[PDB]
């Protein structure tokens, strides 16, 4: 039960002991693996909050090498009297800071796990207004830009109280284009995100009705009814795609933005539930490329990429689809790299991941890991990742993700 | 208690009850998920109960179940048993048995075909020899001049486990791999321990880069015994590229007829340990694994190099590019020597046409994405995007550890 992974193509073998620290569960059992299932899964009791708030700050004493002294046994009983009294307890910034930066050491999907420790926490926690909100949001988004060179950061708002009062932001990323249906069949623009751009809408946006139409900010603060913001256009830095060899790759009219940065899920720290919490990093060009260009529920370019190729599309054994696949991705990174802002491809990151992983099982005993979503979208088994067997378990602090609040809000 | 599978590009979302007929166990619990470790004798005291398992399921489907000849079989099977031991299956419960294993086979991504299996009984096999001339007849059948026809072919079952039939081949037709002094390989590396093994069992080895491997067959326990497959029995390609007039001058060539060999057969408790099954190939099998795995024939640099690519920095994906050219010409040069392969995206799409089907008519259909999932575009074939459910189900095909690990030599 102290488990070994092995590397296929190296033949290192790591032995995983952390997983044992692991608490809670992962959807599998012994006669069933739910592996590939996207998502399995008011507030605590008095009662189930303070075990939840021992285990983390166990574990944070631990970490800074005071494991059993006086600050620790202190801060235990000081947490201790504010559940016993509040029925909740608030983080010191020491503690907020370790739990954000763990909670993404911990993302098991995460591919860009090696950057974990150098991640620039924003705490967000006073902020009261929809307003505050976007100024918090403003100042995160031109702080992770940082002119193309790009920074890792969160942005941490008040943590839920009784679900009542939730803090959060309706975007799925706080920039995404806008997707529209159209009255003969196609979609224009960003079809993921057709939903959201009809609650905008509905909520009052006035659509530009183009292709890459940055979405509105609806920002939702102590659970009253959100707001629409307008990101301003010199914070949103994009980058025009066009190809080294193609000429005719720019008349293709595409762009991307060069900040991801995810919004909708829940950040959890000794039991305290944080409902608004976006972070950002970079892109792996892949993200981009592959699925946002060429998935077939997205915007779907293959075939105008393949036909301006001029490639036998008639029989799918041509591998028309796989030859365009890596020409958009051969631009997209063309087109980051020439305009200097970071991005990583999908071999030099996974390259990276097995260094990550490497330490983690060294300093740290284990690396959660999700083999499914680790291996990139395209070329999986030229990837280093692809032949490393993964052991995957859930630990804590953590990333978790959350309903759309529009199926929720008592509006 | 049911379980829904959802595919996440066309929102369809099926039912699975088959899971609860499970047995065996996945390595899975409810804290760790092995997903994507590539592997996670026996007594009158535990066989009847799974022979009466399989012979319920083997009435049932013929719909005879509770039948007179049903519960005669069930009688005679146990008469047998506290008799001998063991029991033998009839030529129907053989064929059924066989083709369920197959269509259990969570891995295998070409259950469409799984009912089209000829099933070659050679349980009246006792010497090597002997398996070698059924292996001849199986391979010639088999290939069928390039028009594929899968086929099994099943020798003498386990007794006492030191009586055992193996096929000491991992496949029937597999090129040899030669250590130099100098640390390079000729030939296929997957393969330098066999060719050992058989050089040192008194193999002539033409010690080329495309050499056929001997067969190492063992009968009833006894040491194996070498045998060359006529040449002209064993169907191979030339791989050329229908742009690059260069390509034919690498000197590539494959062999047609995929056919495992080392791996376990079970039904109603029985363990087939020699079992050589076949089928035909799923391109990027050879020119994504076979060529480019850098443990393998690794000619991604060659063909990079032939076609003048930037080779300096990863994220010009020319290692992208040249495997969706060498994929290219696997394929190209199949289908022009009329020698039966599928592509990637053919194979996905029929598959995920099976698993629909066999959540109708079946209840479910157990399926590894880890393995399904191509080892290039993965997320532009349709099963990428489909959640999938992994048990265990019997009649199988199970991993057995390599025999000359375990045999005991005779001399
Ligand atoms: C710095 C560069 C980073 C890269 C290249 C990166 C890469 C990735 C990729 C490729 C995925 C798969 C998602 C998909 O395929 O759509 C992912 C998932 C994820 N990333 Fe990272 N990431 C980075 C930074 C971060 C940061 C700063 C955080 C949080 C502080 C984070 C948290 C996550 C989470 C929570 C998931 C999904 C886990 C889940 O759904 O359970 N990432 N990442
Ligand atoms: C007819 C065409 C077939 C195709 C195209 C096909 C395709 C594949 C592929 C691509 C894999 C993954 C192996 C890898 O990529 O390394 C696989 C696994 C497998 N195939 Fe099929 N297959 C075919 C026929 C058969 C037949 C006839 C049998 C047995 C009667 C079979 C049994 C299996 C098994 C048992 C596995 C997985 C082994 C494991 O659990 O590790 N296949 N198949
Ligand atoms: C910081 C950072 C940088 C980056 N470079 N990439 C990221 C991708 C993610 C992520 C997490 C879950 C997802 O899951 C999709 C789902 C929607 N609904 C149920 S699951 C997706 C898909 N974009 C992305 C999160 C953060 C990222
Ligand atoms: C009949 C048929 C047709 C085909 N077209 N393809 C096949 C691939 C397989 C297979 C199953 C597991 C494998 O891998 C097991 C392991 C490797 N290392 C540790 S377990 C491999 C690798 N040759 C192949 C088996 C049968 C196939
Ligand atoms: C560690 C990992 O499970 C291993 O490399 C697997 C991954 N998926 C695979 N999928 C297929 N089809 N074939 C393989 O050999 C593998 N190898
Ligand atoms: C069905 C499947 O689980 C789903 O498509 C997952 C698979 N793997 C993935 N992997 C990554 N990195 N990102 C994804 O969105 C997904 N989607
Ligand atoms: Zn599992």
């Amino acid at each position: 039960r102290f488990l070994k992974v092995k590397n296929w193509e190296t033949d290192v073998v790591l032995t995983d002991t952390l997983h044992l620290k692991s608490t809670l569960e992962t959807g599998c059992t012994e006669h069933i693996c739910m592996g590939s299932i996207m998502l399995p899964s008011d507030v605590r009791t008095k009662d189930q909050l303070f075990p939840l708030a021992k285990e983390f700050l166990d574990q944070y004493y631990s970490s800074i090498k005071r494991f059993g002294s006086k600050a620790h046994m202190d801060r235990l009983e000081e947490v201790n009297k504010e559940i016993e009294s509040t029925s909740t307890y608030q983080l010191k910034d020491t503690e907020l800071i370790y739990g954000a930066k763990h909670a993404w050491r911990n993302a098991s999907r995460c591919v860009g796990r090696i950057q974990w420790s150098k991640l620039q926490v924003f705490d967000a926690r006073d902020c009261t207004t929809a307003h505050g909100m976007f100024n918090y949001i403003c100042n995160h988004v031109k702080y992770a830009t940082n002119k193309g060179n790009l920074r890792s950061a969160i942005t941490i708002f008040p943590q839920r109280t009784d679900g009542k009062h939730d803090f959060r932001v309706w975007n799925s990323q706080l920039i995404r284009y806008a997707g529209y249906k159209q009255p003969d069949g196609s979609t224009l623009g960003d079809p993921a995100n057709v939903q959201f751009t009809e609650i905008c809408i509905q909520q009052g946006w006035k659509a530009p009705r183009g292709r890459f139409d940055v979405l509105p900010l609806l920002l939702q603060a102590n659970g009253n009814d959100p707001e629409l913001f307008q990101i301003p256009p010199e914070l949103v830095l994009e980058v025009p795609i066009r190809h080294p060899k193609f000429d005719w790759f720019k008349d293709l009219g595409l762009k991307w933005y060069g900040l991801p940065a995810v919004s909708n899920m829940l950040l959890e720290i000794g039991g305290l539930e944080f409902s608004a919490c976006p972070f950002s990093g970079w892109y792996m060009g892949t993200e981009i490329g592959v699925r946002d260009y060429c998935d077939n529920s997205r915007y779907n370019i293959l075939e105008e990429v393949a036909k301006k190729m001029d490639l036998d599309m008639r029989k799918t054994s041509s591998l028309w689809k796989d030859q365009a696949l890596v020409e958009i991705n051969i631009a997209v990174l063309y087109s980051f790299q020439s305009d200097k802002v970071t991005i990583v491809d999908h071999h030099s990151a996974t390259e990276s991941f097995i260094k990550h992983m490497e330490n983690e099982y060294r300093c740290r005993g284990g690396c959660p890991a999700d083999w499914v979503w680790i291996v990139p979208p395209m070329s999986g088994s030229i990837t280093p990742v692809f032949h490393q067997e993964m052991l995957n378990y859930r630990l804590t602090p953590s990333f978790e993700y959350q309903p759309d609040p529009w199926n929720t809000h008592v509006w």
